[PDB]
């Protein structure tokens, strides 16, 4: 079942082998991947999350950010750890209450603490439109149409080193795979479908690095959602999709009855599919029970590029139709060496105070805020062009802005601007040596908003900024209730922490 709007959330530690191989976890509601949280569009969400947490190998705090909502207001409940809010001590809990007004698509929910995440608290967050555009292009979306895909990892996080190449142990489609290495025959996936029927396939990456190259064999898939963002239909073959971002297709089963492989190929670990790693089941109702004998072609005759993807509604792009056409464009220096990444030749590492309470206690400007050169200030009510030239090793990095999606206006692989009609979404590859990705959105969301590679390892390696959009409206924009303001003196009180 799915849970909320208003829901507790227990986050607990338990051994899981959801690839044959037992090891502690962190847990949302005791699952792997997590339950899924939804509701309707314009929705209250009151997620009461009970930090149960006692193995310190894994962290016994916590903080959970809802990726892809705007927030807007309600910036203290946004949760990247020393952005918006102290992490939750242990034996505490804390009511995220915050609303949904003018999104509906596909999300998820993960830790924002570290790279806690990585040790498995992800899941699914789903936030549906009674009056959805695309209604009439199918006819099944509910929970059994949700397909996660995610890295799974043998050795703990905080076991792995800083800065390194850090790679998987399986892929895990709906919380099951095979691990690459000592493969044993462990259960797969079954994703379950009647023919003739049409499904809101809800393709979520909850990885914590590799991107997939995923496909279904016999099948082809109708892209109608990009990261929240509605879309024109789409048909591809296949989707390589990043860590953290989100696609609707639709499946029409329309394929003999039967079973078809359903593969996901990431870009480091295990290559290929021997002993059934990489998979999962696609089943047709009234199929034999056994696994698929289908092939994968050789190439792929459809793949999905990023600027073949257009809006659904009439977006357009905010700005002047030129590279630097926008009231404050930046370019970010983006670049690593000897384990540590940085941004305008600084490197992230998180802050004593939140970067919010220390704007609500009066730091008003940018060079005021901690920490030092990790802070840049946006205007309020103007267009932002951000350019993101790759480079940097351990690419492709997948970018994502909390607070806001953007028009993408230059994609990887490509060096042509689209100013007219590009898809929008919120995280975004920035390609490959020489790319130029750059995005643009306005800034009417006062509060800090964080701006980083999705790749958690990447992110604790340094690889992230934090816009402070509107700084001088932050505080009247972002009221805060009291237990928000109980959370850094009680963290700092149990850490002997002095501020
Ligand atoms: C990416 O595009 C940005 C503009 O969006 C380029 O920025 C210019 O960089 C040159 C120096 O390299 C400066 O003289 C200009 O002030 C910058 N802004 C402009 C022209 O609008 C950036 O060079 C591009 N990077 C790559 C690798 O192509
Ligand atoms: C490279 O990106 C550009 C810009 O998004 C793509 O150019 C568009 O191509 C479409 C489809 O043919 C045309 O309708 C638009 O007028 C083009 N826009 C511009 C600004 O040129 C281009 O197709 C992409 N290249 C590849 C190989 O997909
Ligand atoms: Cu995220
Ligand atoms: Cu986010
Ligand atoms: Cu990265
Ligand atoms: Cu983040
Ligand atoms: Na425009």
């Amino acid at each position: 079942a799915q849970i909320g709007p208003v829901t507790d959330l227990h986050i607990t530690n338990a051994n899981i082998s959801p690839d044959g191989f037992s090891r502690p976890a962190v847990l949302a509601g005791g699952t792997f991947p997590g339950p899924t949280i939804a509701g309707n569009t314009g929705d209250n969400f009151q997620i009461t999350v009970f930090n149960d947490l006692t193995d310190p190998s894994m962290l016994t705090d916590t903080s959970i950010h809802w990726h892809g909502l705007f927030q807007k207001g309600t910036n203290w409940a946004d949760g990247p750890a020393f952005v918006t809010q102290c992490p939750i001590i242990t034996g505490q809990s804390f009511d995220y209450n915050f609303n949904v007004p003018g999104q509906a698509g596909t999300f998820w929910y993960h830790s924002h603490l570290s790279t806690q995440y990585c040790d498995g608290l992800r899941g699914p967050f789903v936030v549906y439109d009674p009056n959805d555009p695309n209604a009439s292009l199918y006819d099944v979306d509910d929970d059994t149409t949700i397909i996660t895909l995610a890295d799974w990892y043998h050795t703990l996080a905080q076991q792995e080193p800083i800065g390194a190449a850090i790679t998987a142990d399986a892929t895990l489609i709906n919380g099951l795979g095979r691990s690459f290495t000592n493969t044993t025959a462990s259960p797969l996936s079954v994703i379950t479908v009647q023919s003739g029927k049409r499904y809101r396939m809800r393709l979520v990456s909850i990885s914590c690095d590799p991107n997939y190259l995923f496909s279904i064999d016999g099948h082809d898939m109708t892209i109608i959602e990009v990261d929240g963002v509605n879309s024109q239909q789409l048909t591809v073959d296949q989707i390589q999709i990043f860590a953290a971002q989100r696609y609707s297709f639709v499946l029409n089963a329309n394929q003999p009855v039967g079973n078809y492989w359903i593969r996901a190929q990431p870009n480091s670990g295990g290559q290929g599919f021997d002993g059934g790693i990489n998979s999962a089941i696609l089943r047709y109702e009234g199929a034999t029970v056994e696994d698929p004998t289908t092939t994968a072609p050789t190439t792929f005759s459809n793949p999905l590029v990023e600027t073949d993807l257009h809006p659904l509604a009439d977006l357009g792009v905010p700005g002047q139709p030129f590279r630097g056409g926008a009231d404050d464009p930046l370019v970010l220096n983006l670049a690593f060496a000897n384990g540590r990444f940085s941004i305008d030749g600084v490197s992230f590492v998180p802050p004593t105070v939140p970067v919010l309470l220390q704007i609500l206690s009066g730091a008003q400007n940018a060079q005021d805020l901690l920490p030092a050169g990790s802070v840049i200030s946006l205007p309020s009510n103007s267009v932002i062009e951000v350019a993101l030239p790759a480079g940097a090793a351990g690419g492709p990095h997948p970018f994502h802005l909390h607070g806001h999606n953007f028009a993408v206006v230059q994609s990887a692989n490509n060096a042509t601007p689209n100013y007219v009609n590009p898809i929008w979404r919120d995280t975004v590859s920035i390609g490959g040596t020489g790319d130029n990705v750059t995005i643009r959105f306005t800034t009417n969301n006062p509060g800090p908003w964080f701006l980083h590679c999705h790749i958690d390892w990447h992110l604790e390696a340094g690889f992230a900024i934090v816009f402070a959009e509107d700084i001088p409206d932050t505080a009247s924009a972002n009221p805060v209730p009291q237990a928000w303001s109980d959370l850094c003196p009680a963290y700092d009180q149990a850490h002997n922490i002095s501020t």
